[PDB]
């Protein structure tokens, strides 16, 4: 059934609860009251639900300024995280994540998993309404296999402003689908102060807020993210959407080759796109690049190794892409050596498709092309084995738009050459 561990009191910083001795959960669900100030240093065990409902902004998992954290590997169950306001006036109700006195590398992820807080690796995480969850001072990592929040829960990073502060959720090993419908984003919209998110694991983590800053990117090293914010409200209320906007040099996604971005909302920063773009949700959609708040410019960088996949239904119904901003080709790898082979286009019709002769899909749209080092480049396209087809790159009125047109319901051929070779 249920044990309950009631450690909440009306402390400070002086008078700090400290609760360490080892749980086996048994047959039991626990339920943990923790005070405004406690070290959470418990080693837990088994495969129960675990709620934690956390009193305010110096609960850690683990001791006092993230020092040190306890084993959880052997905790296979449900973590919940909860807020708990019975003291009233806190900065946030929820739980400070540890480091073990270790720096995470955001640009050497492989390099830093090793020496990270892993201990989350084998359970789930639900993060509940009015909950944040948070790290300490520095550059952090913590691994998380499977994350879900809430909406009106915080993925804060950092609890303290800073240019020298940032943290990082390496988020998704578990291998299956999360919804983070909660909100990310730094301490007071600090722009400086970095919380990023990075992706792992061969399933597609669905980000939904619409008042996101994701300061320290997404970074897709495995599977799927999905931007799936209400574009049409953040279009006209001018909001962040699931993004924010990271401005005009740093990306605010990092699609790595392999990895895939897609969604029915919008990107407010750069798309850095090494790897896929999926416009839509396991569907037909429009995914758009634009900053509903500032107004500027968001390019879609594209690499010699991207690949835009466009699913076509009818001329009615079928994948698009929208860019506020330049397609922007960068001739340049994953690996810093130059290329001179340009992103593919996926024209994809479904298994139903209604395409008639004449029908024209504008699959990309943008303000104009561009280039690194002014090299003209074009769209290398991988033909379907169905209809024949014209692609129609188009600047017309100081404008961009890529077309792809049915020319014929009969087949030429033009699907047997393999791109990708
Ligand atoms: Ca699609």
């Amino acid at each position: 059934n249920v044990k309950e561990l009631d450690l909440w009191q009306d402390n400070t910083d002086a008078s700090y609860v400290t609760y360490a001795n080892s749980i086996r959960m048994g047959s039991n669900d626990y339920k943990v009251y923790t005070a405004r100030y406690t070290e959470f240093n418990s080693v837990v065990k088994g495969d129960k639900n675990f709620s934690l409902y956390c009193g305010g902004e110096r609960t850690w998992l683990g001791t006092k300024n993230g020092a040190s954290y306890p084993s959880w590997t052997d905790f296979k169950g449900e973590l919940h995280i909860y807020p708990y306001t019975k003291k009233s006036g806190c900065g946030f109700y929820g739980l400070l994540l540890s480091h073990g006195g270790k720096t995470f590398n955001p640009e050497d992820v492989a390099g830093s998993l090793e020496k990270t807080n892993s201990e989350l690796t084998n359970c789930t995480v639900t993060l509940h309404n009015g909950a944040t969850l948070a790290m300490w001072t520095g550059v952090r990592g913590v691994r998380i296999a499977e994350l879900n929040t809430e909406e009106g829960s915080i993925i804060l990073g950092p609890a303290k402003k800073g240019s020298g502060n940032g943290s990082y959720y390496v988020l998704g090993l578990s291998g299956n689908d999360a919804l983070l419908a909660g909100q990310i984003a730094p301490t007071g919209k600090d722009a400086a102060t970095k919380v990023g998110i990075i992706k792992e694991g061969a399933g597609t983590y669905r980000i939904t807020g619409n008042d996101n800053l994701i300061t320290g990117a997404i970074r897709i090293l495995e599977g799927k993210v999905m931007l799936n914010n209400d574009v049409e409200t953040a279009r006209t209320k001018k909001m962040a959407g699931a993004i924010g906007a990271l401005g005009s040099t740093n990306p605010g996604v990092y699609v790595f080759e392999g990895a895939a971005i897609g969604g029915t909302g919008h990107s407010a920063s750069i798309i850095d796109l090494y790897g896929n773009m999926e416009p839509g949700d396991n569907g037909i959609g429009t995914l758009t690049m634009a900053d509903f708040v500032t107004g500027k410019n968001v390019d879609l960088r594209l690499r010699p190794s991207s690949k835009l996949y466009f699913e076509i239904n009818s001329a009615e119904e079928y994948d698009k892409v929208i860019v506020e901003g330049n397609l922007n080709h960068w001739n340049i790898g994953q690996d810093f050596a130059p290329s001179d082979k340009t992103p593919i286009i996926y024209i994809q019709p479904s298994e139903n498709n209604t395409l008639k002769v004449g029908d024209r899909l504008t699959l990309i749209s943008a303000k104009g092309k561009t280039a690194r080092e002014d090299i003209k480049w074009n769209f290398r396209i991988q033909y379907p084995k169905s209809l024949t087809w014209e692609v129609e790159e188009i600047e017309e009125n100081g404008t961009y738009s890529l077309v792809a047109e049915v020319k014929s319901l009969d087949y030429s051929g033009q699907g047997e050459v393999d791109v990708d070779d």
